[PDB]
């Protein structure tokens, strides 16, 4: 009985920077939200630094996404995310995560009193 907010941080925000690694990430965080059910996330973008920046990049700049849908917001900065994929290989239940480690402005969507972000568009 989440504010929709939270969980999506929680498959999204996965947090704390690590320039390194990339599908230990990936598979870990999968594993421990437990996503790795029925049919696992083909891809997912996951953010590796400051949550509270999050709350602030809801919270700072508009952009028109590549449809003008939702109310879309760009950090301010480029953050740390690792954008996860499943591999050539993945084969549920043996799910087979591989991330790539790239500094983007994460573009995320904002809502829900008190303002909070509650989805994902993309990451430039």
């Amino acid at each position: 009985k989440e504010s929709a907010a939270a969980k999506f941080e929680r498959q999204h925000m996965d947090s704390g920077n690590s320039p390194s690694s990339s599908s230990n990430y990936c598979n870990l965080m999968m594993c421990c939200r437990k996503m790795t059910q029925g049919k696992c996330k083909p891809v997912n973008t996951f953010v590796h630094e400051s949550l509270a920046d999050v709350k602030a990049v809801c919270s700072q700049k508009k952009v028109t996404c590549k449809d003008g849908q939702t109310n879309c917001y760009q950090s301010k900065s480029t953050m740390r995310i690792t954008d996860c994929r499943e591999t050539g290989s993945s084969k549920y239940p043996n799910c087979a995560y591989k991330t790539t480690q790239v500094e983007k402005h994460i573009i995320v969507a904002c809502g829900g009193k008190p303002s909070v972000p509650v989805h994902f568009d993309a990451s430039v």
